[PDB]
């Protein structure tokens, strides 16, 4: 796929490098990255042929897809020879919203501390991130609140790029379509007004735990939820994956959760 280095590439030169994030991902101060004379923290992810291609591959997907609010967007990447290759993405400073959530355990009221409002804001931002991802017809496979990071302002962002999220279909037949990452956006939810639980406490996820799912077992309500927030969660765990929502939906849907809390 094409890659336009006018637009993107970005000195090595003016990054750098600081603190790892993970397995490698680091942040790293780049200076001009958003053209204005101003210093911002961003993650680089860096480096096999294989392994060079799939990062890549990474880069070029970014920059099909395009740039929403609700995703980890691409800032630049440093490709040219004489450097390790290096992809660029936004920072979110308060890192992934499971470990997030749970850290707020004791600083949450319904209506610094977390509250609804909140909780039914994170659950719209990933719905119109999802809508997005959707329109450029990509589908994610892997919507967990792990993989949601928190930036500042209560920004939230889906990061682009595990059988508790999955769709019946999905273990039953291999399929991923968007309506399967509808199902684990129910699960995400579950997470989300479970402030950062693991979905299926104490379950073991056996062949017998995908017996009951096709059959129309779903998790109970989590400690915080409202009972609209719950029944929407069953309806993304629609057994007919054509009957579950789409994400437009769940976007108009959580708005007006959002606009009437
Ligand atoms: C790396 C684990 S994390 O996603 O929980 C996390 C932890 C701390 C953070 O900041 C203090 C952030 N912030 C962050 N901004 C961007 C990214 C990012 C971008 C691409 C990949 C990864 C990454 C690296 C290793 C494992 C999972 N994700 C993180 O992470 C994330």
């Amino acid at each position: 796929l094409p890659y336009d280095a006018s637009k993107w590439e970005f000195p090595r030169d003016r990054l750098k490098l600081g603190k790892p994030l993970g397995r490698q991902v680091i942040e790293a101060d780049a200076f001009g990255i958003d053209k204005t004379a101003t210093c911002r923290t961003v993650a680089v992810k860096m480096l096999t042929h294989s392994e060079h291609r799939a990062l890549m591959s990474e880069l070029k997907i970014l920059i099909h897809i395009g740039h929403h609010l609700n995703v980890v967007n691409l800032l630049g990447a440093c490709t040219k020879p004489g450097g390790p290759l290096m992809v660029i993405v936004e920072f979110c400073k308060f890192g992934n919203l499971s470990t997030y959530l749970r850290s707020k355990r004791n600083e949450f009221v319904p209506y610094d501390f977390l509250t609804l409002e909140h909780l039914i804001c994170y659950s719209f931002q990933v719905a119109k991130g999802m809508e997005f991802l959707a329109s450029r017809k990509c589908i994610h496979r892997d919507l967990a609140a792990r993989n949601i990071l928190l930036s500042e302002k209560n920004v939230v962002k889906i990061c682009d790029f595990p059988l508790k999220w999955m769709a019946p279909e999905t273990i039953f037949d291999r399929v991923y379509t968007i309506q399967s990452d509808v199902w684990s956006f129910g699960v995400l939810l579950w997470e989300i007004f479970s402030l950062g639980a693991s979905p299926y406490p104490g379950v073991k996820i056996d062949e017998e735990f995908c017996r009951r799912l096709k059959e129309g077992t779903r998790m109970r309500a989590p400690d915080y939820t409202t009972p609209e927030m719950y029944q929407t969660m069953l309806d993304c765990w629609h057994g007919e994956p054509s009957q579950r929502p789409t994400f437009s939906e769940l976007v108009e849907h959580l708005g007006n959760l959002l606009q009437a809390n």
